[PDB]
């Protein structure tokens, strides 16, 4: 996350780190949200390359044992039938991963709360972007989980020629754009947590940023709106 602060260990306990086996060890590639003891939600452009992946639930510092982490394998990857690699602007950036084993829930590992299908947020709704993503444009990954206050930008404003234009679809949530704070490479797939009904629900799956950089004035971070995929999410968990 660009322009972020460190989070406290118990802060966002449905946050996961998607890592791939990079020879001898494992490296962080993306975030995700734990949605079943055995299921994760991430972005489709993260699992595009056929690598060996692992999920780390209950992570905080990437580089240090925190004595709270659960390392689980991915036994099946389910990416949306319409994802097209080459067109992240089309939407459908969402994948579901069935984990090799069911995680143990505690104060550090908990399930992410999903919205009600069809829910659209008012402009400037309070949301937070979480992740291990670069802290500057062409920067390096954070060692600790970062959080940034990224309030939404509604779809009339975000598809303004001034902003992203027609690059953003109504199946996407836009948040930030102040040129200070944003999501960055390595945050992709991760949650956008918005306060609704005194509850934090994961309303985005971080999708992309501006090619000119991560924190650009009038370029907010774009998220896959979760509430548009509720009935696909359910149907996949149900048939597995
Ligand atoms: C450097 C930047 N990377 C990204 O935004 C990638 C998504 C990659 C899809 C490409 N296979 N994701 C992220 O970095 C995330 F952190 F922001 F979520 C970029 O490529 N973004 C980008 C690409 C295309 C368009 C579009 F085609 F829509 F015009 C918009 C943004």
């Amino acid at each position: 996350v660009v322009g972020g602060t460190e989070a406290q260990r118990n802060s966002w306990p449905s946050q996961i780190s998607l890592q791939y086996r990079s020879g001898s060890s494992w490296a962080h590639t993306c975030g995700g949200t734990l949605i079943r003891q055995n299921w994760v939600m991430t972005a489709a452009h993260c699992v595009d390359r056929e690598l060996t992946f692992r999920v780390v639930v209950g992570e905080h510092n990437l580089n240090q044992n925190n004595g709270t982490e659960q390392y689980v394998g991915v036994q099946k990857i389910v990416v949306h039938p319409y994802w097209n690699t080459d067109d992240v602007a089309a939407g459908y950036d969402i994948a579901l991963l069935r984990l090799a084993q069911s995680v143990t829930l505690n104060s550090y590992v908990q399930l992410g709360v999903l919205p009600r299908a069809g829910t659209i947020l008012a402009n400037n709704s309070p949301c937070y972007i979480t992740g291990w993503g670069l802290t500057r444009t062409n920067g390096q990954l954070a060692q600790t989980l970062q959080q940034a206050y990224l309030p939404t930008v509604d779809y009339a404003i975000c598809s303004s020629s001034s902003y992203w234009g027609s690059t953003v679809k109504n199946s996407m949530v836009c948040a930030g754009g102040d040129g200070v704070r944003s999501g960055c490479q390595g945050d992709s797939g991760g949650p956008l947590h918005c306060l609704v009904n005194g509850q934090y629900a994961v309303h985005g799956v971080t999708s992309f940023v501006s090619r000119l950089g991560c924190n650009v004035t009038r370029k907010p971070t774009v998220f896959t709106r979760v509430s548009a995929y509720i009935s696909w999410i359910n149907n996949v968990i149900a048939s597995n």
